[PDB]
């Protein structure tokens, strides 16, 4: 009947020092967990060189936040063959601030995530829909062709090595509300891509994220964990990790 | 006065696996350079680490490529605070690349260069013109407005933390080649206009960097101009040959 295994992500976005992250990195390493869940913390670009040598927690990975397709002619600019040299095996994709603020169109997240799938990366790819867009009734068409552009890109196989994030921007929610919202885009998966790639899809919920929703959120048929903000800088995430049995 | 201290600054771009920049770095290491010139090694975010672990050579500082001035809900950016506590102290701001590429206007750029020297950073600021710009006539127009831009968010001591690199941006995979005389001509454009806005004691320390393709083999009469202060170095700098484009600053 089975849940995938859930997974629990520390999107740190643009924060942290060399102090502070290593203190919150101490505690999750003294962490007791004791089921089976993938932990992924994502830090920025700089700090992910002392994130892959003081994290040691076997169930932890380390991600990043974004990254560019090749190297080349692209300054201040993070690549994928760049971050697998480097030894990081996961990534968050088409963050809706990177969508807001930095260029990451439908298509031009559905490009990362396929390279990043192809170079042999976890991809974590975030969908969802703005304030205007839900009152509007504009959910379902809005968030499925996020998705529906990321799978024009995707062959069946490769959906072994996709997380889909759902951002309810609109609400920066009830498990009711969220529930609706990954029913919806499993649907969609099992409609258009097929129900052996749907069963098994991770489907995270990426709105804001606390150590005391997060328990019935995750209780949600259609929820298998968590994409965390603020909450995810704290000793608080350990909690939210908690809440995914 | 007379030419003030060169620099000679590798912008590596989004380039550089753990072993070849080491290899380069080791070389780095161990080169002996005769006169004061300062080395700037841009590395992209995630080599920086391991460039301070392993740079140790005394004419050498680190840097970054790009920031945004705060930290924040900024998902895949980084902040100038968390380079300043990561101890990186110099920074590349308005590459044209970022301009072309990634949405660095000319105000944005300004508000990247005034958070970075406000929050102590040397700042190389990066403007230049495209083809069309100048085939239409506007080099000194679009110059001199992206720096004005700049200057306009800065205070008359700032530019002690202020590097300037033309780019032509023109002569950039277009099949054009600029020669030494045509960066001399943008150079003397960038001082003057420094000069009677700035100040004449500004204008005379102001290090203006020539960014354009820049090789082992054109260095040296390029660095021969008067307004020539040294480089920003594309792709020779993620070759020994760089190591020949420094002493060129002779």
């Amino acid at each position: 009947m089975s849940k995938p295994q859930p997974i629990a992500a520390a999107n740190w976005k643009c924060n942290g020092s060399q102090q502070s992250l290593s203190e919150l990195i101490d505690l999750f390493n003294s962490t007791s967990i004791n089921h089976d869940v993938q932990c992924v913390v994502a830090s920025t670009f700089v700090h992910l060189a002392m994130t892959k040598e003081r994290l040691s927690h076997p169930k932890f990975v380390i991600a990043a936040q974004n990254a560019i397709a090749k190297s080349g002619a692209f300054t201040g600019e993070v690549s994928l063959p760049i971050l697998k040299d480097f030894g990081v095996n996961w990534i968050v994709l088409g963050h809706s601030e990177r969508r807001a603020y930095y260029g990451d169109t439908n298509e031009i997240v559905a490009d990362k995530v396929a390279a990043a799938v192809a170079s042999g990366f976890m991809v974590i790819a975030c969908i969802g829909e703005t304030l205007q867009e839900r009152e509007s009734g504009r959910t379902a068409v809005v968030v499925l062709t996020q998705i529906a552009a990321i799978a024009k890109k995707l062959k069946k196989a490769d959906w072994a090595k996709v997380v889909i994030a759902y951002e309810p921007v609109w609400a920066i929610a009830t498990p009711q509300q969220a529930q609706e919202a990954h029913a919806l885009i499993r649907s969609w998966v099992s409609s258009k891509i097929g129900a052996d790639v749907a069963g098994e899809l991770r489907i995270l919920y990426g709105g804001s994220v606390n150590g005391k929703n997060a328990r019935t959120l995750y209780q949600q048929r259609d929820v298998n964990g968590f994409l965390v903000g603020g909450a995810s800088l704290k000793p608080e995430f350990v909690d939210i990790i908690k809440a995914t049995q």
